[PDB]
C-alpha cells in the first residue's frame, strides 16, 4: 500500500474517529476510482490484459480495506456503537466490515479471479447454428419470433451456453464468500446481504407483501395463458399447467411486455406499443438519453454533466469488440466522472431502461458531496426505484402524446384497461421473479441448497412462484440460475422486488405534492418543481439516515406498503377477475408436473 494511502494514528475517542473518517475519505476516493476505472476498461473492452489489470486493482482495494478496517477496530471497537454522531457510527460501522479483505492473500487472488472468469463467461457466451450473442440477437428472437421451435432453440441454446460452464466456478465462489463474511460475524453471505435493510422481521414482512400481490399475478397469468393457447394450441399449452418458459417475450420470462399484441383487449383504441413510431421517426440512442434528461431537468433536478456525455458508451461497439452489454450506471467516486454503459436498442422498453439507469446517475449526482461510506441509497430498493418512478409518468398516453409518440388521445374505460394491462405485463409479471431469485441464493449461501440441488431448487421456485416450466428436460449438469446476469456478476436481487412495490408509494406521494387530483394511473409529474424538490430531499440523504425515517418524511409511512400499487391497478385487477371467471379459467397450475413435448424433428 503506497505510503500516502496508509492509516496513521488518531486518538481513541469520538473526536479522533471524526479525524480518522476524514483521512479515510481522502484516500478512499483514490482507491475506489482506480478500481472503478479498471472495471470500466474491462467491461467496455473484454480482454485478458484488461482482466489482469482489474484483478490487480481489486487486490489493491482489499489491501486498503484491511489496513483501514484493522485500524478502525484497534481504536474504536469497544466504543463506536455509543458515539453521539449517528452519521459517524454508520461510517465506522462500514469501515470495520472487511468482506473479502478478510481472506488471506492466496484466497483473495482466487476470489478476484473467479469474479473475472464468471463475468467473461456470461458476457461472451454465444449460440451457434455463425453465432448469435444474447444482446441483440437472442433478445430480438425471444421478443419477436412466434415460432415455438425457434424460440426453443434460442432459449435452450442460451441456458446451455452460459449456465453449464459457470457451475464449478459458482460453487467455489460461494464457499470463499461465506468464509470471508463469517469473519465479520455473519452466519453466511445471505445474512450480510439481508442486514442492509435493518429489519429483524425482513423475510416475514416480504412474505406478507407477496400474499397481497399473488392474486393479481394469478389472474394475469391465467389470462395470458389463454391467449397463448389460442395461438400455440393444446399440444404446447396446458390450460391447467405451467406456461412453457420461452413463450413470454423475454429470456427469463420476467417481463411480458413483448406479447402485448397477443393480449390487448381493445385493439381499435390508440396503439400503445410506440416502438414502431420510434423507428418510423428515426429515434437513435442519443435521442433517448436526451429525452430522459429533459424529464429530470423539467423537475429542476440536475442535467447530465459533460463528463457523462464524453465518457459513456450508449451503443454496442461495431469495431469487433467484446463488451458487457447488460446496461449499467457508474459512479467513479471522484465527484466528477459518472457514466452509463448500455447496448441501447430503439424500443419503448429500452426507453424505460434508459430512465432506470439515469435514475441511478441522478442519485450519484445528488449525494456526491457526502462522505464516501454514505454515498448509497437509503436502502438498495430506493436506488432501484428512482428512474422507474419517473418512467411511470413518461409511459402515460397523455405524456407520450406530448413527446410525439401517440398522435391520438382518448380518455375512456377501454383505453384505461389497455394501458393498465400493458403496465401489468411489466410490473405485475415481474413480482414473482423479483421475489424468488434471492430465495434461491439465500438457500445456496446457507447450505440448504448444495451443488447437488442447484437446478432442482431453482426450478422448484420458478414453478412455485412464476408458474412456468422448462420447455426441454433439465438435470443437474445444467445450471439455469447462472444464465441470469446477476448470479455470475454477484449482484443482489431482492432490491428489485422492494423497488417494484416502493415505486408506487413514491408515485402516489409525488403526484399529491404536484397537486394532481385525477386517477393515480393518469398522473404525470412532468414540469412539477414541487415534486422535484420532494424527490431531491430523498436523493441528497444518501444512507446518512435510517431508510424508515426517510420514507416517512416522503410518503407519511415508515414501512413498505402494497396499497398504492393495488390502488394504481384496481380497474384492471377487477376486469381480469371478471374475464377469467366468465371464461371458466382455473387460477394456478395444478398439473404441476406437466412439460410440453418436443417439436417433431427438433432441431
Ligand atoms: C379522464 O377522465 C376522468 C374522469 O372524469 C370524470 O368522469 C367523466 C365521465 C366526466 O364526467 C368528467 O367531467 C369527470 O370529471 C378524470 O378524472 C377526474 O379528474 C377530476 C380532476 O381533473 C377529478 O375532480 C376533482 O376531484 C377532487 C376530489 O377527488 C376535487 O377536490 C376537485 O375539485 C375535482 O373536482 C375527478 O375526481 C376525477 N375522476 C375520477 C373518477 O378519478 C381524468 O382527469 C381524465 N384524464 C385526463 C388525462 O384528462
Ligand atoms: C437493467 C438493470 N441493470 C442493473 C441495474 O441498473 O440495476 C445493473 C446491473 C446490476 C447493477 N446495475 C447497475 O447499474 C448498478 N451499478 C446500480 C448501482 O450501482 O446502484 C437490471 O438488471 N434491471 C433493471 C430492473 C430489473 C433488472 C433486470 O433487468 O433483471
Ligand atoms: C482494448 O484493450 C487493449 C488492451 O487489452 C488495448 O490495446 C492497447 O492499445 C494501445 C493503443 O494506444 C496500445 O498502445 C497497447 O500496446 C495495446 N495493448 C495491447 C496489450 O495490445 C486496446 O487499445 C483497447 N481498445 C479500445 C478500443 O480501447
Ligand atoms: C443431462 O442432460 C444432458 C443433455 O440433455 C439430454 O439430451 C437431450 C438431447 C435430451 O435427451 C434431454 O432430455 C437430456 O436431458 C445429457 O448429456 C446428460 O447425460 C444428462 N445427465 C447428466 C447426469 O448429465
Ligand atoms: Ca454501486
Ligand atoms: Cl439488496
Ligand atoms: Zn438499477
Amino acid at each position: 500500500l503506497d505510503p500516502g494511502l496508509q492509516p496513521g494514528q488518531f486518538s481513541a475517542d469520538e473526536a479522533g474517529a471524526q479525524l480518522f473518517a476524514q483521512s479515510y475519505q481522502s484516500s478512499a476516493e483514490q482507491v475506489l476510482f482506480q478500481s472503478v476505472a479498471a472495471s470500466w476498461a474491462h467491461d467496455t473492452n473484454i480482454t485478458a490484459e484488461n482482466a489482469r489489470r482489474q484483478e490487480e486493482a481489486a487486490l489493491l482495494s482489499q489491501e486498503f480495506a484491511e489496513a483501514w478496517g484493522q485500524k478502525a477496530k484497534e481504536l474504536y471497537e469497544p466504543i463506536w456503537q455509543q458515539f453521539t454522531d449517528p452519521q459517524l457510527r454508520r461510517i465506522i460501522g462500514a469501515v470495520r466490515t472487511l468482506g473479502s479483505a478478510n481472506l488471506p492473500l492466496a484466497k483473495r487472488q482466487q476470489y478476484n479471479a473467479l469474479l473475472s472468469q464468471m463475468s467473461r463467461i456470461y458476457s461472451t457466451a454465444k449460440v451457434c447454428l455463425t453465432c448469435w450473442s444474447l444482446d441483440p440477437d437472442l433478445t430480438n428472437i425471444l421478443a419477436s419470433s412466434r415460432s415455438y421451435a425457434m424460440l426453443l432453440f434460442a432459449w435452450e441454446g442460451w441456458h446451455n451456453a452460459a449456465g453449464i460452464p459457470l457451475k464449478p466456478l459458482y460453487e467455489d465462489f460461494t464457499a470463499l464468500s461465506n468464509e470471508a463474511y463469517k469473519q465479520d460475524g455473519f452466519t453466511d453471505t445471505g445474512a450480510y446481504w439481508r442486514s442492509w435493510y435493518n429489519s429483524p422481521t425482513f423475510e416475514d414482512d416480504l412474505e406478507h407483501l407477496y400474499q397481497q400481490l399473488e392474486p393479481l399475478y394469478l389472474n394475469l397469468h391465467a389470462f395470458v395463458r389463454r391467449a397463448l393457447h389460442r395461438r400455440y394450441g393444446d399440444r404446447y399449452i396446458n390450460l391447467r399447467g405451467p406456461i412453457p418458459a420461452h413463450l413470454l417475450g423475454d429470456m427469463w420470462a420476467q417481463t411480458w411486455s413483448n406479447i402485448y399484441d397477443m393480449v390487448v383487449p381493445f385493439p381499435d383504441k390508440p396503439n400503445l406499443d410506440v416502438t414502431s413510431t420510434m423507428l418510423q421517426q428515426g429515434w437513435q440512442a442519443t435521442h433517448m438519453f436526451r429525452v430522459a434528461e429533459e424529464f429530470f431537468t423539467s423537475l429542476e433536478l440536475s442535467p447530465m454533466p459533460p463528463e457523462f456525455w464524453e465518457g459513456s458508451m450508449l451503443e454496442k461497439p461495431a469495431d469487433g469488440r467484446e463488451v458487457v452489454c447488460h446496461a449499467s450506471a457508474w459512479d467513479f467516486y471522484n465527484r466528477k466522472d459518472f457514466r452509463i454503459k448500455q447496448c441501447t436498442r430503439v424500443t419503448m422498453e429500452q426507453l424505460v431502461v434508459v430512465h432506470h439507469e439515469m435514475g441511478h446517475i441522478q442519485y450519484f449526482l445528488q449525494y456526491k458531496d457526502l462522505p464516501v461510506s454514505l454515498r448509497e441509497g437509503a436502502n438498495p430498493g430506493f436506488h432501484e426505484a428512482i428512474g422507474d418512478v419517473l418512467a411511470l409518468s413518461v409511459s402515460t398516453p397523455e405524456h407520450l402524446h406530448k413527446i410525439g409518440l401517440l398522435d391520438r388521445v382518448t380518455n375512456d374505460t377501454e383505453s384505461d384497461i389497455n394501458y393498465l394491462l400493458k403496465m401489468a405485463l411489466d410490473k405485475i409479471a415481474f413480482l414473482p421473479f423479483g421475489y424468488l431469485v434471492d430465495q434461491w441464493r439465500w438457500g445456496v449461501f446457507s447450505g440448504r441448497t448444495p451443488p447437488s440441488r442447484y437446478n432442482f431448487d431453482w426450478w422448484y421456485l420458478r414453478t412455485k412462484y412464476q408458474g412456468i416450466c422448462p420447455p426441454v428436460t433439465r438435470n443437474e449438469t445444467h445450471f439455469d440460475a447462472g444464465a441470469k446476469f446477476h448470479v455470475p456478476n454477484v449482484t443482489p436481487y431482492i432490491r428489485y422486488f422492494v423497488s417494484f412495490v416502493l415505486q408506487f408509494q413514491f408515485h402516489e406521494a409525488l403526484c399529491k405534492e404536484a397537486g394532481y387530483e385525477g386517477p393515480l394511473h393518469q398522473c404525470d409529474i412532468y414540469r412539477s418543481t414541487k415534486a422535484g424538490a420532494k424527490l431531491r430531499k430523498v436523493l441528497r440523504a444518501g444512507s446518512s439516515r435510517p431508510w424508515q425515517e426517510v420514507l416517512k418524511d416522503m410518503v407519511g409511512l415508515d414501512a413498505l406498503d402494497a396499497q398504492p400499487l393495488l390502488k394504481y391497478f384496481q380497474l384492471v385487477t377487477q376486469w381480469l377477475q371478471e374475464q377469467n371467471q366468465q371464461n371458466g379459467e382455473v387460477l394456478g397450475w395444478p398439473e404441476y408436473q406437466w412439460h410440453p413435448p418436443l417439436p417433431d424433428n427438433y432441431p
